């Protein structure tokens, strides 16, 4: 691809994220007869809105970071509000497709008190990216040097990932919430060629189960494995087997998973952009990751670099720290 | 208690049901290492809104069927509406709590394509059922013949059940909705001296489970277990043993599967309340049940006595289906 080069395109879901609270156990009421058919329903304690979808979210840590970033997806005409608040972080909005008719995404999601996570999601406008062309993005802002493939509507994310296979564009793999409603043969078409595969463990197994793939399988497919671990940090894998691990951050609380694995993706991408190793790439991104747990909502989360050095120094050492602030704003 | 009879008194929610459609299978999404932890999300086809909760879906079905009905929960302002509804099946509303403040329940259901559900309920002015009393219902009614205590804020639950045991009233333990939110200790105190104990069968077995209770120390404490096996029918149990099992009313079309507990409870106890037997009871509310299986939403069914007639003699022959049709309108 011979046109010209300038950013990181996230693509995937834009929403309004409704988040509650189940004040006890998922899996204390997960009878493992009854997994057969589920009948269940959590009295919760709290409900609360915030900006979300994958895109929204990943899109926003870049641009917090000082990153530049193309925000696109497909959103409902009350768009306008959330657009200010993404652009106040420096996130190019242009190429969102906004609905003339349908609403913004709805995600209703249920944590407990291990932080499981139970959810549901609306598509609503969602389901138009699909008539959203990667090939007139490039052609506005230039071919970016990423384009993420977050969880959207599923034709879009096949329609996305064969638009950046023609395009020559560098891609990641991202298919995370949505690997429940792909079907293996989906979920395949996906995965090969991607610079980046993203998931966590259980998303791992959930691929490899649904795909009828092993390990070995993908591994040849792709660039680099990142597979979270939740309390067990990060594993990055290479072709083969070469594996770099990194620790979590400690949290001071676990107030809310929602978006963690998305902002451990921005800041990791953010670290690899700037010439960052892939191990202190992933000790940014379990940064991020730490701040958004320990908020309520996905893009809660503040930036304040003296903090950032000071933590990041208590977890990983000051080499870390300094190689890592450096390389920023 | 020697104060004047004479009506079913339904306690339990009141809310408005958003129900949603996931195109494939939880079980099939549900990993049995990750059950410690689970992180799921459906992508749904479908978000549509019913009139719902336990009370208010009992309440209807009893009304439709001709009995007299009393509707004892709490909502908000916006019940005006809802109340219409439910007096146009002849549902009594005047000791429904009307909160000041606090927003009508809302729940939140995904059903998948084997009828399995994951819900969030969030209480809003269900919350404030614990602060009816139903003295005040007993003062202005007379004592009911039955009580069923449904799932409702856990707090009412208790203070209902109490109630009805220094009132000398006779009431049915319908926990179900709630078996998820309530401690083991709290569910053991809504049992003891139960006319009826009604569950379906994974509900059975949560509450054994939470409870730490062999189904002989139930069944010392209860008239009636009434356990609902899905599409293997219903069992009737008795003190020790006796068991009389009604199987299904042949379904046409599995459509949507909330309400149908509720739907068979108010075919059942109006059967009750009517003089037919335990089986002939079940039968009846097996054919409340199967309409609305066969319905969106819960209290989206009709009553047409000619075809009511019909099916049940086609399942259980025409004794079955004259006597039941015969103690009623
Ligand atoms: N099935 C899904 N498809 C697209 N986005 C989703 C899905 N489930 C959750 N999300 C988004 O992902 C979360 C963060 O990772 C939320 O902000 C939510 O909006
Ligand atoms: N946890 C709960 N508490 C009270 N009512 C509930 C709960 N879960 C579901 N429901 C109600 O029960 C259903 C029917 O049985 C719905 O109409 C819903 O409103």
């Amino acid at each position: 691809d011979l046109y010209f080069q300038s950013t990181i395109a996230v693509t995937g879901s834009i929403a309004t994220d409704h988040l509650m609270r189940f004040p006890g156990r998922f899996s204390e009421q997960l009878l493992p007869e009854h997994l057969h058919k589920v009948s269940l329903s959590f009295l919760v304690d709290d409900l609360v809105m915030h900006r979300g979808g994958v895109a929204g979210n990943m899109a926003f840590a870049i641009g917090v970071l000082g990153g530049e970033v193309a925000l696109v997806g497909a959103a409902g005409a009350d768009f306008a509000d959330y657009r200010d608040w993404l652009k106040a972080r420096g996130v190019n909005c242009d190429h969102v497709l906004i609905s003339e008719t349908a609403h913004t995404a709805r995600f209703t999601c249920t944590t407990d008190v291990d932080m499981a996570q139970i959810a549901s999601f609306y598509p609503g406008a969602m389901s138009e990216a699909r008539n959203i062309k990667l090939a007139d993005v490039v052609s506005a802002i230039g071919k970016p040097e990423l384009v993420i493939i977050g969880a959207n509507d599923p034709e879009a994310m096949f329609l996305h990932t064969e638009e950046c296979r023609k395009l020559g564009l560098a891609f990641a793999a991202d298919p995370s919430q949505q690997l429940a409603r792909l079907s293996g043969e989906e979920i395949r078409r996906l995965v090969n060629g991607a610079a980046y595969l993203f998931t966590n463990d259980y998303e791992w197994d959930l691929l490899l189960s649904k795909t009828g793939w092993s390990e070995a399988d993908v591994m040849a497919q792709i660039d680099l494995r990142v597979t979270t671990l939740g309390p067990k940090g990060v594993d990055l894998v290479e072709p083969d087997g070469t594996t770099i691990h990194v620790g979590v951050v400690p949290e001071t609380s676990q107030t809310d998973p929602t978006g963690v694995g998305d902002a451990f993706r921005a800041g990791f991408l953010t670290g690899r952009s700037a010439g960052l190793g892939l191990e202190r790439s992933a000790q940014l991104g379990s940064l991020v990751a730490v701040l958004v747990l320990e908020s309520t909502g996905t893009q809660e989360w503040q930036w304040d670099y003296e903090a950032a050095a000071s933590r990041l120094a208590g977890a990983y050492g000051e080499h870390a720290a300094a190689e890592i602030v450096a390389v920023l704003a």
